[PDB]
């Protein structure tokens, strides 16, 4: 979720992740990805 994602340094993003991150969970009612 957003809380776990951003508190650990990840970003909540609706589309693909930036370099050196990958999908690790979701944000925003499951609609976005947590990129970390």
């Amino acid at each position: 979720d957003h809380y776990n994602c951003v508190s650990s340094g990840g970003q909540c993003l609706y589309s693909a992740c930036p370099i050196f991150t990958e999908i690790q969970g979701t944000c925003y009612r499951g609609k976005a990805k947590c990129c970390k």
